[PDB]
């Protein structure tokens, strides 16, 4: 009856993923909740560039453990209540966690979900797994924590990894928040034009292109003050080596290393490190599940304006549990714009 997804090889630190590093198998769900547990079916689950480092036998983070091979791997995932033996849950209740197994259905720990109110997101219960969760909490707090955006200061914004789920969200927020430009870098064309079409951004920067350094020097003419990054490398080297004085840079990720053998808090080249020195650039280690306490805020602030049409929502949908391997595979490489999501049920 359920199917269930379990890495079947690693990478190799400095390898690229295929599909085929997931496997499909089925198994029997136990029939019996033991005093505590709930039945749930699963509906979405997220495949997130995190990932990338659970997949190796060390993933360089001491708040990530590696996924063991044979052995069925997890997630953020929203799925339904079916039976319950847990007093706080019910049946038709919507639940999610972060340690959501791949699994169509599953017998968890009713202490270790949170149950979601379908009202926040209008019905679409896979936000919960993007802009009303886990990479919105991480663009908002992200910025309003390290990004020192002052209202009518007139600031320039550059986000990278832009039409990516953080990505477009922070731009927003970032228009939300105060800066009056926007200015976003993405791997392509059709990216390019839904950032400036779409959601609102001031200009697009097209790597793909290859000259970073000129088209931004162009769209961004008066330099930057903001840089929401989440892509690190030659990328962020440029928009750095064009930042203004007292600059802030948010240390959101670095995907461009991630298959690489690289310690992720990696420092920047010698003569970039100089010019963030000089010009006074914070550029501090951000993780989300360090603000805790900013999540129902930040959730209600998030809500609020999705609800209003201010907050965009972009995702891109694979289907079937039989492809978290090549959806995941798939957004590591760009073929997502907005938050990569899997459909389950
Ligand atoms: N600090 C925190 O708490 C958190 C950090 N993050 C980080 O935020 C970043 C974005 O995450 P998320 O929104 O989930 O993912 P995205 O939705 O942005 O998906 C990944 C995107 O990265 C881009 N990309 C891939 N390889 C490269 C490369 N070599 N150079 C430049 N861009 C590349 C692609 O877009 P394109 O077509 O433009 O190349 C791809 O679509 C990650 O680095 C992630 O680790 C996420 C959650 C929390």
């Amino acid at each position: 009856i359920i199917q269930r997804v379990v890495l079947n090889s690693r990478p190799g630190k400095n390898g690229n993923t295929v599909a085929e590093n997931f496997r499909v198998e089925e198994f029997s769900l136990p029939d019996a909740l033991n005093e505590g547990q709930v039945q749930v079916r699963t509906l979405y689950l997220s495949v997130d560039p995190y990932m990338r480092c659970k997949m190796n036998e060390d993933t360089g983070t001491d708040y990530l453990a590696p996924w063991q091979l044979a052995q069925v791997a997890d997630g953020g995932g929203i799925g339904v209540v079916e039976e319950s033996k847990h007093q706080k849950l019910t049946k038709g209740d919507f639940v999610t966690s972060f340690y959501w197994p791949w699994q169509t259905k599953a017998i968890l720990d009713g202490n270790g979900l949170e149950k979601v109110d379908p009202q926040l997101v209008d019905g679409h219960l896979s936000y919960f797994l993007g802009a009303i969760g886990m990479p919105g909490l991480t663009s908002l707090i992200g910025v309003q924590e390290k990004g020192h955006i002052s209202a009518g200061s007139n600031q320039t914004m550059v986000v990278s990894g832009a039409a990516g789920a953080c990505g477009s969200l922070a731009g927003q927020i970032g228009h939300l928040l105060g800066c009056s430009r926007v200015v976003g870098i993405c791997g392509t064309q059709e990216k390019c034009l839904f950032l400036t079409s779409e959601l609102g951004f001031d200009a697009a920067v097209n790597y793909k292109t290859g000259n970073v350094a000129e088209q931004l020097r162009e769209a961004c003419p008066g330099g930057v003050d903001v840089y929401f990054d989440n892509v690190g490398g030659d990328i962020s080297n440029a928009v750095i080596s064009q930042m203004n004085e007292n600059s802030h840079i948010i240390l959101c990720g670095q995907i461009s290393q991630y298959s690489n053998d690289v310690p992720y808090p990696p420092p920047l080249p010698p003569a970039v490190e100089a010019i963030r020195k000089e010009r006074n650039i914070t550029r501090e280690r951000f993780t989300v599940l360090n603000y805790k306490d900013k999540f129902e805020p930040g959730i209600l602030q998030l809500s609020q304006w999705f609800k209003e049409g201010k907050l965009k929502v972009k995702e891109t949908m694979a289907k079937g549990l039989e492809n978290m391997g090549v959806a995941f595979q798939s957004m590591m490489t760009g073929g997502n714009v907005g938050k990569q999501i899997v459909c389950i049920s």
